């Protein structure tokens, strides 16, 4: 399908921010409700970001699975490009978190056995995320968490490994960390490694320098320990994650 502007009404602007704007749309011969990812070609090329909308554009209409938010095509005018994309009705899990303050177990363990099924699926077909965070995790109708924004992806500092914020190799192992980072974060309300300046981040990150509220449950405590690694190859498989103690007794 070539795709025009004038066959979808848009709706509300769901997100704001650099490079463009998601909207609520609705494709006007089906009535098909979806997120209209409306991006500027200004911005786009004036930080050369051509090559991670292709790698979007790839991974997302090609990646099939219930927790990774669908891309059903794309189109492009004089000053814009669409992306036509799945619509989660229920929103970021970021808007969650400051609605709910913090997560109890219950909540954390489902969104985290969620992240890790499609994360697998992901490095199964070797595609690593690189940028997962509340804002790209977003909720379908059941309140189903789907992992969004692919183009990061390849085969703040606040979600990075040590790898990735001292520009060394890395691998599938960056999602692992960021899992644990997330982990935290759905548990206390704010991540591990924050701090006020990006100098300071920078330096809990590079020494993996986070403690736990009493609050946070040994269980709980044990699993963040695991994935919050220095050391790449140290951080479990995501079945491991998947089989942890913690995982099983709290999750849905
Ligand atoms: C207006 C009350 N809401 C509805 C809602 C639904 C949203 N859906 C979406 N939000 C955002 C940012 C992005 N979205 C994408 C997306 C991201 N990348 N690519 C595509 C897909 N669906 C969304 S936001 N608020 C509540 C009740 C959930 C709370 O707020």
């Amino acid at each position: 399908r070539q795709w025009a502007l004038e066959d979808f009404e848009i709706g509300r602007p769901l997100g704001k921010g650099k490079f463009g704007n998601v909207y609520l749309a609705r494709e006007k011969q089906s009535k098909f409700i979806l997120a209209l990812k409306v991006l500027f070609k200004a911005q786009l090329e004036k930080a050369g970001v051509e090559h991670q909308l292709r790698r979007e554009v790839e991974i997302q209409s090609h990646l099939r699975h219930p927790n990774i938010l669908r891309l059903y095509g794309y189109f492009h005018d004089a000053t814009r490009v669409y992306l036509i994309l799945e619509y989660a009705p229920l929103g970021t899990v970021y808007r969650e978190l400051q609605k709910l303050s913090k997560f109890d177990e219950q909540r954390t363990a489902t969104y985290i056995t969620e992240l890790a099924n499609a994360l697998s699926y992901c490095h199964s077909k070797r595609v690593i995320h690189r940028d997962i965070k509340p804002e790209n995790l977003l909720l379908g109708s059941a309140g189903e968490l789907k992992i969004a924004d692919f183009g990061w992806s390849v085969h703040t500092l606040d979600y990075l490994p040590p790898e990735m914020i001292e520009g060394r190799m890395h691998d599938e192992k960056v999602d692992l960390w960021s899992l644990g980072v997330l982990c935290y974060e759905f548990l206390v309300g704010k991540p591990p490694f924050e701090a006020n300046t990006y100098q300071e981040t920078y330096k809990r990150i590079s020494r993996v320098e986070f403690t736990f509220p009493d609050f946070v449950t040994e269980g709980a405590r044990d699993l963040i320990s695991r994935l919050l690694k220095h050391n790449p190859s140290q951080r479990p498989m995501l079945r491991e994650v998947l089989e942890h103690p913690w995982i099983t007794a709290n999750s849905s």
